[PDB]
């Protein structure tokens, strides 16, 4: 008689067809091996389920409303404190979190919908931490703070820095140590355009565009320095970044 309703996160739950003497509908879940149960006073697989793991964990699924968000915790066996929880929203983007002892998050990926991440790792109690963005071909270092993110990319006396906010807006700079007018590397960040003009010696050599798509690309200027020449080249691994930066 159940309906099998589909959740995001790759799960399922099955929601009795009829109501009880409450008003209320019976929910069914498997989790990789482990059975969740519930009830809920919506008809549509939303709600709460709960089950326990082989070694007492706690775990809860809980479906919204309108089934777009769902999310899975895991607690201590007496149910007070986080272990881990996944948060899959609306877009299809999750949000994996790890707690300490005392429930305080250490560990959170971020996997956005088209599956690049940014990994969280060793965070300490005022946000700060170790951070990676895993983009398709490459990866990006750097660290976390309660302020930004900072990725960072080193070439010779360059050093390219893509920032993102505690809000989520990016900004990329560039450093150079090279003192000489002749070669040294400067850049312009258009928040517009989301845009890193390199100029060299009062030329534009080339357009970096951080793209909604979560992709670098380039392309240069001519020996005008005013007119970009070509086409933008979508960059695929770590190396061209870097020879960029030349």
């Amino acid at each position: 008689n159940s309906v099998s309703v589909d959740l995001p996160g790759s799960m399922k739950v099955l929601v009795s067809k009829s109501s009880n003497a409450d008003g209320k509908y019976d929910l069914i879940a498997t989790v990789d091996a482990l059975e969740l149960s519930g009830t809920s006073d919506k008809n549509n697989g939303s709600g709460v389920l709960e089950g326990v793991k082989a070694d007492a964990s706690k775990v809860k699924l809980t479906i919204s409303d309108d089934l777009g968000q769902t999310t899975l915790e895991v607690f201590k066996s007496d149910g007070s404190t986080l272990v881990s929880k996944k948060v899959t929203s609306k877009d299809k983007s999750s949000t994996e979190e790890k707690f300490n002892e005392k429930g305080e998050v250490s560990e959170k990926i971020i996997t956005r919908a088209d599956g690049t991440r940014l990994e969280y790792t060793g965070i300490k109690s005022d946000g700060s931490g170790k951070a990676k963005e895993v983009l398709k071909g490459y990866v990006l270092e750097g660290t976390l703070t309660a302020e930004k993110t900072t990725l960072v990319v080193k070439e010779g006396t360059v050093t390219l820095s893509k920032n993102i906010s505690k809000s989520g807006a990016v900004s990329v700079e560039l450093n150079d140590t090279d003192s000489s007018a002749a070669t040294k590397k400067t850049a312009a960040w258009n928040s517009g355009t989301s845009t890193l003009t390199i100029t060299v010696n009062s030329k534009k050599t080339k357009d970096l565009v951080f793209t909604s798509s979560n992709t670098i690309t380039v392309q240069q200027y001519d020996s005008n320095g005013t007119s970009l020449e070509g086409s933008a080249v979508e960059i695929t691994k770590l190396d061209e970044i870097k020879n960029a930066l030349k």
